[PDB]
């Protein structure tokens, strides 16, 4: 008998889906996947819901200040996120040591400003020999009353965000009656891109393919990521529509030349790269390729989230993103995609701006033929001009892995020693 509680509230939309309201209990009957099938004690009432909305009851996951299946960088982009304060906490899954658990706190320092710092929580539990408690409940009470040697005081646990609900079960392939194109985002050679709505009750954005341009599709539904766009559905009749999730923000470019864009400094600049990295690290992993890296695929959730579009897509089917062994002889790897995250890096500390400004395609080849490359422009730090000079080499062998990029970027500002604080 497995009984689980409701993190969040959640709203029916779908035929035997069920609705609840946080605290609320509920009868776990089946577990199969995104979707479990359940009994509310509130509402006596049997039908899915979403796992992740739930979780076993006095459990880790049913505290506000926990945060399961985090990153040191996830968490540092969420404490930092609005609606958070100094001494903003959350407890989480060390990465680096699994089995244990890390404090994450917000912190402030006159010479970066706003910063978030992070304690090895050694197992009771303690950070400090000196104070050990039996629980981690402990813990964070002990440590609200005073910061008995932490960098700050615990004060409000970080702000929780609620998941993307789940897509239909068993719903891959779907009518296109049950779409509804509902605005043109944008047209191209290839295609359009439209703002539609899914079944009248979730709202989605659908890629339509022109008939003269599915098992490509299907591998590309498996690389689930968060720093990936969410490849949810896909209509198989000619013109084929593929049914993503929305962000909101639109592009990475247009985002770049907005002017809210405008308004984002360069450490903000050089985090979009790291979620970059970090996506394309995830491509890496998997043994994927994208084959055309840049700003004009990368998509900006509402919460400046940067998610990495039309992974893959280009071979089922932009000189100056291309590695200059992609352009001569067509070879195509994860290295030309380094490149092109090079070229990418450039769009990003430039704001949107071309690349190779005032110089045709083959202008550019030759250019590369010499040797040439892109200057530094004025605000940008010599040691990320290096990273894109490392990804701008002519052998492909000898070029960086997106894992090492991603490594780099996520402490771009933080010393090697300094990422975890001993006390
Ligand atoms: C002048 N600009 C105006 C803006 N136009 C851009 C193009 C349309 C927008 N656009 C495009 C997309 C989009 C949709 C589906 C898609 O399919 C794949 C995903 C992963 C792997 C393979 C295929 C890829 C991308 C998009 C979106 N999902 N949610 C929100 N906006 C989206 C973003 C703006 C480009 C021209
Ligand atoms: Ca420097
Ligand atoms: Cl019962």
């Amino acid at each position: 008998r497995i009984i689980v509680v409701a993190l969040y509230d959640y709203e029916a939309i779908h035929h035997e889906d069920l609705s609840f309201q946080k605290g609320d209990q509920m009868v776990v009957l089946e577990e199969s996947g995104e979707w479990w099938k359940a009994r509310s004690l509130a509402t006596r009432k049997e039908g899915y819901i979403p796992s992740n909305y739930v979780a076993r009851v006095d459990s880790l996951e049913t505290e506000e200040w926990f945060f399961k299946g985090i990153s040191r960088k996830d968490a540092e982009r969420q404490l930092l996120a609005p609606g958070n304060m100094l001494g903003s906490f959350m407890i989480r899954d060390s990465e680096t040591t699994k089995g244990s658990y890390s404090l994450s706190v917000r912190d402030y320092d006159p010479r970066q400003g706003d910063t978030v710092k992070h304690y090895k929580i050694r197992t009771g539990f303690y950070i400090s020999p000196r104070s050990t408690f039996s629980t981690l409940q402990e813990l964070v009470d002990h440590y609200k009353k005073g910061n008995d040697g932490l960098c700050q005081k615990l004060s409000v646990p970080c702000m929780s965000s609620k998941p993307q609900k789940p897509w239909e079960k068993d719903a891959w392939e779907i009518p296109r009656e049950s779409l509804k194109l509902e605005k043109k985002l944008g047209a191209g050679q290839f295609g359009e891109v439209w703002m539609a709505t899914y079944n009248k009750h979730t709202k989605v954005a659908v890629k339509t393919m022109k008939p003269g341009s599915l098992a490509e599709a299907n591998v590309m539904k498996t690389l689930q990521h968060d720093k990936l766009v969410k490849l949810h559905a896909v209509v198989t009749k000619e013109p084929i529509y593929i049914i993503t999730e929305f962000m909101a923000k639109g592009s990475l470019l247009d985002f770049l030349k907005s002017d809210e864009g405008s308004k984002q400094p360069l450490p903000k600049l050089i985090d979009f790269s790291a979620q970059i990295a970090e996506g394309m690290a995830f491509i890496e992993q998997r043994n994927y390729i994208h084959r055309d890296l840049r700003a004009a695929n990368i998509l900006v959730s509402a919460s400046l989230v940067c998610k990495i579009a039309d992974f893959g897509l280009a071979r089922v089917i932009p000189i100056k993103w291309t590695a200059p062994e992609a352009i001569n002889f067509g070879s195509f790897t994860i290295k030309s995609d380094v490149w092109s995250f090079g070229i990418l890096l450039m769009e990003i500390v430039t704001y949107g701006r071309i690349p190779y400004p005032g110089m045709s395609n083959p202008e550019v080849i030759r250019a590369l033929e010499r040797g040439y490359r892109m200057p530094r422009p004025e605000n940008c730090p010599e040691e990320l001009y290096n990273i894109m000079m490392r990804c701008w080499k002519n052998r492909p062998e000898e070029r960086p892995t997106f894992e090492y990029i991603q490594s780099v970027l996520d402490d771009f500002y933080t010393a090697t020693e300094s990422q975890y604080e001993e006390i």
